[PDB]
This record gives C-alpha cells, sequence and structure tokens, in this order.
C-alpha cells in the first residue's frame, strides 16, 4: 500500500556508515526505517580501496566490503533500503516529507546523513544556471529533457550511472571526462547511440540566455575553446564539502559549511537529526560516523517513545 | 622496561583501544595501562549483535581482542597495570601503577563507567577498605582479609591476595563453581550465599567475622574516577567533563568512553570517542593548526 511503502517513523537520507548505524539502532528499537541512498557507490567509504584503521575489523578490507556489512546488518533488524536520490524536503510540520523522484517519503523523525563528497558549483555560469538548466539529479530532471542536448560531466560511479539514466531521454548525452573512460562499466555507456565521449576535455564555462542554459564552452586536447549546444548540464565532479544542497538552507549551518547539532545530533530543526561527515567536523573517520548514528538513533528512540531516559541497546 | 610514552591511556576497553590504535598509526609511542582485560563493560558482553560492521554472533570479549590486537599491531604497548593515582600538575603527566610510574605529554582516561559508590565502606576508605590488591597486597602478610563479589576482577585480586593473607574470606552471592584455582588455596574461606551488612573499625577496620582488609569487587554503573581524586572537572552527574575534542579541563589530558558516563553507553560510541581525542592528541603534540584525517 501506500502508507507501507513511504510512510516510515524514520527517514535517513544517505546509506554511508553514519545513516547504516543509525538505522541498524532505530530498526532494532523496532522503529519503522528507510534508508534512501542515491548511488551506494558514491559516499566516501564506499570509495576508501582499503580501510585498515576500523576497530574491530582487522587485516585487508575494501571499504564497500565494510560498508555492505553495515548495510546488511540495518536490513537484517528490519530497516528497508531503497536506491532513492532526494532532492527536497519539508521540514515545517511534525510529519516530515522527504521528495524522491520514486516519490514522498514521510517520516516523524528525519535524518541527514550525506556525508562531505560534494563541491561548490565553481564553474563559471554553474551557480547562475542552477535550476534553469544545471542540475545534479538525473532521476528527478532527466524527463525534461526528452530529445534535447545534455552534458555530462565526471568520470566516476555516479556520473556514470546518471549518464544512462539520461540516454533514456535525451537526443545526445555528451560525456566530459578528464582522462580516458576505459581506464566496462563505461563499455555499457559508450555503447548507447546518444552517448558522445569527450575525453581529456575540460568545461570552461556554462552559459545561457535568461530562459535558461544554451550551451557550454569546451577545451579539448587547441588554445581555442569551442562551444557546444547544450541544454541540460550535470555536473557529478567530487569534493571535500558536506552535502547539503537538498536542504535549501533549512536547517543552521556552521561557519565552515557543515549541518550543525546538539549533544544529541538534532538540528536546529525539531526532529531533524545530522550525523556524519554532513556536519564537517575536523573528525572524518568511520567509526566517528558510525558514532553519531548510533547517537543520534538512541536519541530518536527516546524522542518517538516520549521516554524519560535514553535507553541503551546492550545485550544480556 | 620502559616507562616514558607520548601517550599514556587509562583503561583498555574499545575507547582506549581505538584511541590507542589511531595514536600509534600516527607514529606516536602509545601505552595502554589495563587493569583487567576481562573487566570492562565489553568484555563482560555475552554476544554483542549491533557493533556496526561485525555481523553475526560476536561475544564482547572476542570484539575486544581484536581491537586490542588492532591497537598492538600498529605499534602500542599494551600493559596488565593498575592505576591507582596521578600527578597533572606539570606538562608531562604521571601515571602511578604498582609496576611503576608512567610518563606522557597526553594521557587518556578511558577507564569506563562498571564502577559502584560505596555499609561503613566510605569511612574506612585507605585504613582498611581497597580496591587494589596489587598495591597494597604486601600490606596484609598474615593478617584476615575479606573480599566481595563473584567477577573477572574479584577471582583475579582475590589470588592475588592469598599470597600475602593469612585467611581470605570470599563473599560471593552464588556458587562460584578461575575459580578452582583459587578455592584450592588453603587460606581461601569461601563464604556463599553470604551478604555482607556492614563495615566497623576503630580510630586505626577490624570487622565486618574479624578482620583487618576488605577488598570489594562488586560491579555497578558509575564512571571510575576515584583514582582522579578530583583532579579534572566532574559533571554533575559524576562523569569526567570534556570539550568537543574529549579534552578535560586539565590541557593534555583526555576523557573518552562511559568514564564521561553520557547517556550513550554503547561500543561504537566509546570506540568513535577514542577516535576523536586521538585525532586531538596528534595535533596538539606536533603543534599542528589542523586535525590531520587518517585515510588510505
Ligand atoms: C579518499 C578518502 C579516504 C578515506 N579513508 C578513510 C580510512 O582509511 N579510514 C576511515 O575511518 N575513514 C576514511 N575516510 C573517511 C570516511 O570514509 C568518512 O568519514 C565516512 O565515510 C563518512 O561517513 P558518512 O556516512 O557521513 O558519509 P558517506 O560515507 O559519504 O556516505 C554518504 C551516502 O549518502 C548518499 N547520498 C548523498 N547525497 C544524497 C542525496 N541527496 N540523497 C540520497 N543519498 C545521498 C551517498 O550516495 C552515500 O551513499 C576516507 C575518506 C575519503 C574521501
Ligand atoms: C551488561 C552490559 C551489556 C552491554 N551490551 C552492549 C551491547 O550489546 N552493545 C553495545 O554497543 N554496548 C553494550 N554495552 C556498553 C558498552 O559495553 C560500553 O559502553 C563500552 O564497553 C564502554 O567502553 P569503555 O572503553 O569506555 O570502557 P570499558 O569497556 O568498561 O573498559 C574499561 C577498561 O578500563 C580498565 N580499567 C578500569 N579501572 C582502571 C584503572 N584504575 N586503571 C587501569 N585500567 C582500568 C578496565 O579493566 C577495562 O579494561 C553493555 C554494557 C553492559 C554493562
Ligand atoms: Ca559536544
Amino acid at each position: 500500500s501506500h502508507m507501507e511503502q513511504f510512510d516510515f517513523d524514520v527517514v535517513i537520507v544517505g546509506g554511508g556508515p553514519a545513516g547504516c548505524t543509525c538505522a541498524l539502532y532505530t530498526a532494532r528499537s523496532e522503529l519503522k526505517t528507510v534508508i534512501l541512498d542515491k548511488n551506494p557507490a558514491a559516499g566516501a567509504l564506499a570509495i576508501t580501496h582499503k580501510i585498515a584503521n576500523y576497530p574491530g575489523v582487522p587485516g585487508e578490507m575494501s571499504g564497500d566490503h565494510l560498508l555492505e556489512v553495515m548495510r546488511d546488518q540495518a536490513v537484517e533488524f528490519g530497516t528497508v533500503y531503497r536506491r532513492a536520490q532526494v532532492y527536497g524536503l519539508d521540514l515545517s510540520e511534525p510529519v516530515k516529507k522527504v521528495y524522491t523522484p520514486e516519490g514522498i517519503f514521510t517520516g516523524r523523525a528525519l535524518v541527514l546523513a550525506t556525508g562531505a563528497m560534494g563541491r561548490i558549483a565553481s564553474i563559471p555560469g554553474e551557480a547562475e544556471y542552477l535550476g534553469r538548466g544545471v542540475s545534479y539529479c538525473a532521476t528527478c530532471d532527466g524527463a525534461f529533457y526528452r530529445n534535447r542536448e545534455v552534458v555530462v560531466v565526471g568520470l566516476n560511479p555516479e556520473a556514470v550511472e546518471e549518464a544512462q539514466v539520461l540516454t533514456k531521454f535525451a537526443s545526445t548525452v555528451h560525456w566530459i571526462t578528464p582522462k580516458d573512460p576505459h581506464t566496462g562499466h563505461a563499455d555499457e555507456l559508450l555503447a548507447h547511440p546518444s552517448v558522445k565521449l569527450w575525453e581529456k576535455t575540460r568545461l570552461i564555462r556554462i552559459k545561457g540566455e535568461e530562459a535558461g542554459v544554451t550551451a557550454v564552452e569546451v577545451r579539448h586536447p587547441e588554445s581555442d575553446s569551442q562551444e557546444l549546444l547544450a541544454e541540460g548540464v550535470f555536473v557529478y565532479l567530487q569534493g571535500s564539502k558536506p552535502i547539503t544542497d537538498f536542504v535549501a538552507g533549512q536547517v543552521e549551518m556552521k561557519p565552515d559549511g557543515g549541518v550543525w547539532v546538539d549533544e544529541m545530533m538534532q538540528t536546529s530543526v525539531p526532529g531533524v537529526w545530522g550525523i556524519g561527515d554532513i556536519r564537517n567536523t575536523p573528525f572524518k573517520q568511520a567509526v566517528v560516523a558510525a558514532g553519531d548514528g548510533c547517537i543520534a538513533a538512541m536519541a530518536i528512540d527516546r524522542f518517538l517513545n516520549s521516554r524519560k531516559a535514553i535507553k541503551p541497546d546492550w545485550a544480556h
């Protein structure tokens, strides 16, 4: 049913170690929990090749293997894991609404756990044309570009999957990569007739008229840049900034850009928590992110059950 | 037997072990001073199922063993030693154990919250009552002593006292049936199903059965802070107070894990505390402007 699929006690945005640990604890509290994860390969832990300082996990382990263990634990105890990119929130009421292309999820408690693989929109025109042709969510905006020209910037798992989303609609998908993509999964993407590869090309500028983007300026390997007509530009370059765009300035931020939280990981908005590297503390380690998620889950259990005290989850 | 270290960590639970793992990986000479590896909260947990990244069935002391092994693999020195006192009055902190005086540029308090508040027990602290048999054992040669409790610390501590006392009167709430080694000693008198009503003594303990030393090893839920003797600020709830980087009111001294007595008493939270402290310690000891993450 609609209520079964979309209405939860706890909605967690982001499935890195913070979000998965939070879900493990809320699910073990028998709170109906969903993780909305845009791409399990895009988080900081998932891209770590070999993690050797996660306490309790010895030997050689890849980050994406460690994360898979954590995700499987959360699901084992009842978490619903969904591939879904959150692009907006309505935080003004006791029931929070969470907007994805897969539908609107609702939660009595909301957890922001999207990490800090983001970047400031530094390409000239990029900030200027946000919402007017510049986008970071192909599953949300792809359908608006049926039979239109689009540009995808970046070489990483997210860019490849988002480019494939856009091949379902666009007349042409211009893929701008800094290096040779052959370095599958590229093969599958490059097999789409609409994909045009621009290897070793840099995106110089995004331009348009008042109505929105009309072209990009690019420089590929001769002293003179060229203009490429396009109406949608999807940029998937990785950075070190907290991923907070979809929050639309609705929670307080520290001067460093991270989400501000109190001692129980609660943001400035009641019923909304922030955990892991979205907080942009200096202590960017997987076990610290996991600890944040645990604290938030314990605070959420007290809040949703109106308990007098935090209740630890102890084996006896 | 070196006693000088860059970082001294008091307590080898998940907080202390994680801290050591990170400071050692930072190339800081690190020692863990652990009174009993079986006495921490994680070590007594029979099956932990909510430590993220460790699926399936695991005993608490096996999880701790992995963490301890990780810290040592990257260079930590692990020592069995009970801290009974501290000198924090100088930049190099001094840590007193029966095994010697350890010193460190940075000190970490990581003793957890298996402690208990003091039946006349408090009145006689330091005269008759004691909580460190490795410190006071020699003082009770050929004297009657009482040991209270059935747990890893009590059995090990009772065996220490058999080396000196004329009689070891062991008060247990239930049948002890490492107990076999202890009960085989001729000086051990077992008082099963016996509860200690009170402690009585003179100005100089004298009884509770006549005795002169009473060693109480009952488990509780209170932060273990007696050995700090009020030298760092404590929260109204009894926990050690720390700032955002886990630093106490004394610069160069950190507090991590359940010694802080926050409501969030979970192994992964304690481990996270230890990581934060280690990163702050690395910045402090190298006079860095910024925290340096440890990334592969
Ligand atoms: C190169 C590198 C190496 C590292 N090495 C180590 C190491 O050795 N040891 C260690 O302890 N730490 C290491 N770290 C740090 C550690 O990986 C991070 O601190 C930790 O992963 C942060 O956890 P997090 O869950 O907050 O976020 P992340 O792990 O980044 O996960 C965030 C999740 O949110 C999702 N997401 C983002 N936006 C949205 C959205 N709008 N809607 C839905 N889902 C969304 C992403 O897809 C991702 O799955 C490393 C980091 C980097 C960048
Ligand atoms: C019955 C019970 C069940 C639990 N179940 C779970 C669970 O299922 N999941 C979970 O996440 N958490 C659980 N916990 C909580 C978790 O175990 C604790 O929060 C965590 O162990 C605290 O870690 P810590 O390092 O701060 O200290 P501890 O793990 O208590 O360790 C402290 C260490 O310091 C040593 N020490 C003490 N005094 C001194 C001294 N004077 N000098 C030197 N060394 C000293 C001790 O010997 C010990 O080695 C449980 C706790 C209890 C009590
Ligand atoms: Ca704080």
